[PDB]
């Protein structure tokens, strides 16, 4: 839709309207749009990738073009003087929201507007905006701020739809399949009609799916139809509870209620699962907003941390830090509003809070120019009463009925922020900064948010505790530096600084005490050393550096081998041995294929772990360098890629049919098999082939380094070290994709095409059970590509219970909450386990690209202790052995081991489309 937009209006055929029209019908900013006026609007419409910290236009100037965000959010700043630097923030709009319409009467810019993140925009210029409002003026009265449109949406008592049918549906379920809970119960003398029991219904839900994870997340589902009057309490309570507490379904308040058709019990089947996951996306809110009817002193333990959950996904908080986030929830204040054209503050009045849309729309008026902008939900005003103590500088208005507020005190945000400050200690030096840490509640244990390498590693030391009693708690506290440094404090600092920390002296204490100093201080600099040699491990010590520390480390401890040497004994075993799959080392030496032009081979012989200029050196072994252009990745499509002279380890770093050469055209062997499987793995058992599958999947899962996670993340060029592991294990997720795929498209015959898509289903299935959710992931996702899903007469022949199980299957694949589901279902399962590892690359990469490594001349430590977490949760899941659990591979099935270990594959999108569409025609 990208490659559309860019393209001039005159230009793109009417094909070309119809795929941007199908990505603006999902986009928030158009959901109210009428069809007709969409596909004027995708017709003349521009593209706008923009930057951080870009003003569009200033207060006072010509305007030019509408805008519609896309992606992102803006700033909305007005000065009350005739000086740009007296203008204040008044509002932020984002997804949901379009602005600019002034144009339509030729009105000076009422705002400066700048972008305050990377920002997606889509514009009509000014004549083709005021032609539109011509032809489709009747339907833009609510989309458009007054006078251009209408003041208020009201224009002068809702059960949902959808949620309407949802209480419907199960109701249906319950009835047909547990007739039991709906029924007349009696309790303290009184007798209550056709009603349900709190307990049971928790009950019920969570054992007719598995999408819900707890008592917890079923209260919140629930309360999505009691909040919407479908399910209602036997008296009039406003929440629902996990109690013995009666509750009674919508068509069940009339008397004459008509047993369920066999055609309502058909496509109760067809919608079931479909409404639960409905219900499971809505639940968080809808719980969330239970909790926040209750006054702030009122909350629990449990009721803070259902607010802070949902909390990170509302995109007007996240600038926030996590400690300031935990204390908001005890203090948030939810408001609704009945009436469109309410007045919530006027312009002039003392700014006490600070507002967040959670439903509905308002108008920003400021007095002397009318309505400036329009705010949806998700975008926030008020901003003000958060930095000074001036008046307000703008009105709100009500745009609609039944609007929704999140709100933030003056008092209440303030006394927040001392009370961290108040946690936070500060060591300074000339009075800067050098150390910032904030108290554990939970001797004084603290956390390191930010300092320089050298009063982190101080800290650190300092910190160690020595008592073998806590002897895992001290290596526990010390990991997150350990597995971090080389980020900030790489071995070329961290070696002399132990040496110098080595032989310190004391500087603070009794004459008594500064002679104990000396012994105490040896041994913790000893403690750091031995869990930091345990961190980069066996052979992946051969760093120069840090084995010419070790060495003359070694000689320095035994000099005064006079105290105590328990822990000396530790020291030998790393200094003696230093100076299935196995495990890439970097040091390997490989045998590697190179093409040039007219694909002619080039063996060479080079370590994993050589550059692309060591590359270079033994290409022109043939003799004649500085020939042509040199090196290339080549696509499988033929998308040709230069890598620059510093990058090392390249080869594990291809597509999967990619070739490294040095016009370009790629070679014919490239562009995978021709036919497809003939009996073969189709005939094997899905159970083996999945187990075989898994087997594998743990060697590599295995071979991979806890420190390549950090090079991959922090870019592997800035460590000169190879993630060739990672890489390899990287690159299975996308053969076991794309292989699916392959082979569905490979097949020719309709019959047996739907019997790949069942044995598909089936490994998928004895994956998970195997705790393989990589692999598990990796098929779903080739089941879910659009080569594949355009099959629709190859879905409609598959059997329904299969279709239950990829309907199963996909819900797990919802990236609601990011990835919320996938998250509680892992969490739920033990240690021997293979996570969906490109979620745990793109967790990882999210919070380096979010997060600025240094602030301002100090670590930030904060994100360190981040990116770490995620690596210590691999760890996690390879702490316990994979076992077979007998009864399996007994020195008989090398048939399946060979054919899943050997996939060849087709990685080229449009072969596999043709090739999908040449199957079923359009």
């Amino acid at each position: 839709w990208i490659a559309c937009l860019d393209k001039r209006p005159l230009e793109r055929s009417s094909e070309d309207v119809d795929i941007i029209f199908t990505r603006l019908k999902g986009v928030k900013a158009f959901e109210k749009f009428h069809p007709n006026l969409l596909r004027q609007i995708c017709l003349c419409g521009y593209y706008e990738n923009l930057e951080k910290g870009i003003t569009l236009f200033r207060q006072g100037d010509i305007g030019t073009n509408w805008y519609a965000v896309l992606a992102g959010s803006l700033d909305v700043k007005v000065s009350e003087t005739s000086s740009h630097q007296d203008a204040v923030t008044i509002c932020t709009l984002g997804i949901g929201t379009a602005f600019g319409e002034s144009i339509l009467d030729n009105t000076p810019r009422h705002a400066t507007i700048v972008t305050r993140e990377s920002s997606e925009l889509l514009r009509i210029e000014q004549e083709d905006f005021k032609a539109l409002w011509e032809k489709y003026r009747q339907y833009m009265a609510g989309l458009l701020a007054p006078p251009y449109g209408v003041m208020e949406t009201g224009s002068n008592n809702v059960p949902s739809e959808k949620i309407l049918r949802a209480g419907k549906i199960l109701r249906i379920a319950i009835l047909s399949r547990a007739p039991h809970m709906i029924r007349d119960r009696k309790y303290h003398l009184k007798t209550y009609r056709q009603c349900c029991v709190g307990t049971e219904l928790v009950d019920w839900m969570i054992q007719q799916t598995s999408c819900v994870h707890s008592r917890t997340q079923a209260v919140g589902m629930w309360q999505v139809l009691l909040e919407d009057g479908v399910l209602n309490h036997v008296d009039q309570e406003r929440h629902f509870q996990d109690k013995y507490l009666f509750y009674r379904f919508l068509d069940d308040e009339r008397e004459d209620a008509p047993l369920p058709t066999e055609e309502e019990k058909k496509e109760c089947d067809e919608e079931l699962q479909d409404t639960m996951l409905l219900l499971s996306q809505m639940g968080p809110d809808a719980h969330m907003r239970m909790i926040l009817r209750k006054p702030p002193g009122q909350r629990t333990v449990d009721d803070l941390e259902i607010i802070y959950d949902e909390l990170l996904h509302i995109k007007a908080l996240s600038h926030l830090s996590t400690t300031v986030k935990r204390e908001l929830a005890g203090v948030l204040i939810f408001e609704s509003h009945a009436k469109g054209g309410t007045v919530l503050f006027n312009q002039g009045e003392e700014g006490t809070s600070w507002y967040i849309i959670l439903k509905g729309s308002v108008n920003v008026v400021i007095y002397g120019k009318g309505v400036v902008c329009t705010l949806h939900e998700g975008d926030d005003f008020g901003k003000l009463a958060l930095v000074n103590d001036a008046p307000r500088a703008a009105s709100i208005v009500l745009r609609e009925d039944n609007c929704h507020f999140l709100r933030v005190d003056k008092e209440d945000f303030n006394r927040i922020l001392r009370d961290v400050e108040a946690n936070t200690v500060r060591l300074k030096e000339h009075d800067q900064d050098v150390l910032v840490l904030e108290k554990v509640p939970a001797q004084q244990k603290y956390t390191v948010m930010s300092g320089t390498p050298e009063k982190i590693l101080e800290h650190f030391l300092e910190t160690i505790r020595l008592e073998p009693s806590l002897n895992e708690a001290t290596d526990s506290v010390l990991n997150d530096f350990v597995m971090m440094h080389c980020v900030f404090m790489p071995n070329t600092q961290l070696c002399p600084a132990l040496v110098a920390h080595y032989h310190a002296q004391p500087s603070q204490g009794t004459e008594q005490e500064r002679m104990d100093y000396a012994l105490n201080n040896k041994r913790r600099v000893i403690r750091l050393v031995l869990q930091w040699a345990a961190m980069y491990g066996d052979l992946l010590q051969e760093d120069d550096v840090a084995m010419a520390f070790l060495e003359e480390f070694y000689v320095s401890v035994s000099d005064d081998a006079r105290m105590m040497a328990a822990f000396k004994e530790q020291l030998p075993e790393l200094e003696k041995i230093v100076k299935k799959r196995q495990p890439i080392r970097g040091s390997d030496e490989v045998l590697f294929k190179v093409y040039c032009i007219d694909h002619t081979y080039t063996t060479i012989r080079v370590p994993v772990a050589a550059s692309v200029k060591e590359v270079i050196s033994a290409v022109a072994d043939k003799l004649g360098s500085g020939e042509g252009l040199i090196i290339v990745k080549m696509n499988s499509g033929g998308e040709k890629v230069v890598l620059k002279s510093n990058d090392v380890s390249v080869f594990t770093t291809l597509t999967i049919n990619g070739r490294l050469f040095a016009s370009l055209t790629p070679l014919p062997e490239q562009e995978g098999p021709t036919t497809g499987t003939v009996g073969t793995f189709e005939l094997m058992s899905s159970k083996d082939l999945a187990y075989q599958m898994t087997t594998y999947d743990w060697e590599l899962f295995n071979c991979v380094h806890e420190l390549e996670l950090i090079y991959h993340t922090f870019g592997r060029h800035n460590f000169k070290k190879t993630t060739a592991n990672l890489d390899l294990f990287l690159r299975r997720f996308n053969e076991i994709q794309f292989w699916v795929v392959t082979e569905v498209c490979l097949c020719s015959q309709l019959s047996k095409r739907v019997q790949l898509l069942k044995k598909f289903i089936k490994i998928a299935a004895h994956c998970k059970e195997y705790k393989n959710l990589n692999s598990f992931f990796a098929i779903v996702m080739g089941l879910s590509n659009v080569a594949v899903s355009r099959l629709a007469l190859t879905w409609e022949k598959l059997p329904s219970k299969f279709k239950k199980f990829y309907a199963e299957f996909e819900s797990l694949m919802d990236p609601s909450r990011n990835h919320r589901a996938y998250r509680l279902t892992a969490a739920k399962l033990e240690p021997p386990l293979i996570p969906f590892m490109p979620l745990l690359i793109k967790d990882m990469t999210f919070t380096h690209e979010g997060n600025k490594t240094f602030i301002d001349n100090l670590v930030n430590f904060e994100k360190m202790r981040m990116i770490a977490n995620t690596a210590r949760t691999v760890r996690y899941y390879r702490s316990q052995p994979f076992n077979p659990d007998a009864a399996q591979a007994n020195k008989n099935h090398q048939d399946v081991r060979s054919y899943v270990r050997q996939l060849n594959v087709i990685d080229n999108q449009r072969t596999l489309s043709q090739m999908s569409h040449r199957l079923e025609p359009r």
